[PDB]
């Protein structure tokens, strides 16, 4: 004391919230492209006929 | 873009319908005959009589 109260310091309590990955388990593939759009093709192939 | 866009194509999504063999599993014997017809004989012998 006197001019100023003396202190001891203890360890700093650092909480660190995260947002852990859950829905990215269903998105396995990473495909990069330097192009404008991404197109797909869906094709239904009717086979089961006598 | 400009005149028209560019495209990165991913894999073709092929919906394909089959009809797997459930009834053929009781028909094991295969006969590749060149003749006309196929003759069977069935014989029932009644013995259980007094």
């Amino acid at each position: 004391a006197g001019l100023y109260t003396t202190y001891q310091l203890l360890e700093v309590q650092r909480k660190l919230k995260t947002l852990p990955a859950f829905f990215l388990q269903w998105f396995p593939r990473q495909i990069n492209f330097q192009e404008d759009m991404i197109a797909f093709d869906k094709v239904i192939q009717d086979v089961t006929r006598v």
